[PDB]
């Protein structure tokens, strides 16, 4: 269990469950940064980042996604960290699903507003 989690804060690290070590299976994660509107959030992932992928399809196994308004951001997958994001809204929504097998270590990212 890992949905519903609400942050308030201008400031924070968000990580995948057990991060750094793997993530469980079936994970259904959600984390909504909920500011003032004005503010604008920024997100960078940092050290690790380690999400299952395939090699001709995109995402189809496990993947975080990120939605603020009408943008969204990924999914995203694979060993590379995705680059910062500048979301320019203070409401976003960051997901994060896995499906039943393998081993990955996950992600780890900060905010800022
Ligand atoms: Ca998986």
């Amino acid at each position: 269990e890992c949905s519903g989690n609400l942050f308030t804060q201008r400031t924070g690290t968000i990580t995948s469950p057990d991060y750094p070590n793997p993530y469980p299976k079936s994970s259904e994660c959600s984390y909504t940064i909920d500011l003032e509107e004005g503010f604008m959030v920024t997100l960078q992932f940092e050290d690790i980042f380690d999400i299952e992928d395939h090699p001709e399809v995109p995402c189809p196994y496990d993947y975080i996604k990120i939605k603020a308004g009408s943008k969204v951001w990924g999914p995203f997958c694979g060993e590379k960290s995705p680059e910062p994001i500048s979301t320019q809204s203070h409401s976003i929504q960051i997901l994060f699903r896995s499906d039943n097998s393998g081993e990955n270590r996950g992600w780890r990212l900060s905010y800022r507003a």
